[PDB]
């Protein structure tokens, strides 16, 4: 079974790219300080000018080892597990960004089909437009013919891609953005008995942070231990599943529950999680995507989410994090609120990291396991 090694890059390592990490430790460290006898009617969790913002809670996941064309032209992709769409910068492509990326070629590539269709395709952080094409696409040892788009406008998707290093987006989800007739490229290679199974598996090493394995086909006895329990999913064209959430004494009944590696913490409906952390004394660091307080901090619970059949729990020390020091005084609570509606909670990388998960097409759910190591 197909294992793409990839690599994760966070906003907490945007943030380091700017600030050193002696300054950070002590503008957080100094932070807390203040608000452990400062602004008495305190407890800070951001303002209008203060606000978590949702590039601040996108990891990006960079495989850099696919091709397209017979010829192999490489590109630098990135997974999108809310949609299913493949799309590369097209040779075709005028726009600024594209001065800087590996531009496809479909004319040095002899398994070139030309298609032509005409779409656009929006994401959160803009809309991308160009034409289909079909071509070979090759991950690892698997190859096949598969229809994707030729992006040959990225305008509206500055000022992020000149500032990513990615060509483009190899998606993981279920929707087609440009409401084609598009198979996520994991179902079209069942479809051409490439692989075994319409499944792919998210493997994240608890020891590093910034590496993940994407199984394509199969499950990989490796990388779990006991079972592995199934969820159905809520919804036709997301990984998405029924949960009641536990945060402490905090309860939402039968919430909706994205599963994604791609977003970098737990999230939560802002009401529900601010007021979680006014229980817990958890500060934001002003300006900063960050949620602190003591690494022993006495009252931080355990996490659980629950289905009819089965528990899922996240202790404390999944959730928690030293804020750069292997020595853990202040910790950052890998938590943001994110609001996509009352009910909806993602559970991201830090959830991942204890379960390895298991993204099943065929089964139309999400399976559960305790991650080895």
């Amino acid at each position: 079974h197909l294992t793409l090694a990839f690599k994760i890059e966070r906003p907490y390592d945007k943030v380091l790219k700017t600030i050193s990490k002696k300054n950070l430790k002590n503008y957080i460290k100094e932070t807390f300080n203040f608000f452990k006898s400062g602004y008495m009617k305190q407890n800070y969790l951001g303002s209008e000018n203060d606000v978590i913002e949702l590039d601040d809670v996108a990891n990006i996941m960079f495989y850099g080892e696919g091709e397209v064309g017979d010829n192999h032209q490489k590109f630098m992709l990135i997974f999108d597990t809310g949609s299913a769409n493949l799309w590369v910068p097209s040779k075709k492509c005028n726009s600024s960004g594209c001065s800087i990326k590996n531009l496809y070629d479909s004319s040095k590539s002899k398994s070139y089909e030309k298609d032509g269709t005409k779409v656009d395709i929006t994401y959160g952080s803009g809309t991308v437009k160009g034409f289909f094409s079909k071509d070979l696409v090759t991950l690892g040892h698997l190859s096949m013919p598969y229809k994707f788009i030729e992006v040959t406008d990225t305008d509206d998707l500055e000022p992020i891609y000149s500032s990513v290093e990615f060509d483009g987006i190899l998606g993981l989800g279920w929707k087609d953005l440009s409401i084609g007739s598009i198979d996520p490229i994991v179902v079209e290679l069942k479809n051409q008995n490439k692989i075994d199974n319409a499944l792919f598996t998210f493997y994240l090493p608890v020891h590093d942070v910034h590496a993940g394995y994407l199984t394509i086909g199969g499950i990989e006895e490796k990388f779990y231990e006991g079972n592995i329990t199934y969820e159905k999913l809520n919804h036709d064209l997301y990984w998405q599943i029924d949960l009641d959430v536990h945060f402490g004494k905090q309860t939402m009944e039968k919430a909706n529950v994205i599963v994604d590696s791609g977003t970098t913490t737990i999230t939560a409906p802002s009401e529900f999680l601010n007021k979680f952390f006014a229980n817990l004394n958890v500060i934001k660091v002003p300006f900063l995507p960050f949620y602190v307080t003591t690494c022993d901090n006495k009252e931080m619970p355990t996490l659980e989410f629950k289905s009819a059949n089965n528990t899922y729990t996240l202790e404390p020390e999944y959730y928690m994090n030293p804020i750069l020091e292997v020595d853990d005084t202040l910790c950052m609570i890998t938590m943001l609120p994110v609001d996509i509606d009352s009910n909806t909670f993602i559970l991201g990388d830090p959830f991942m990291r204890k379960y390895f998960t298991v993204f099943d097409y065929d089964k139309e759910s999400v399976g559960f396991a305790i991650a080895k190591n």
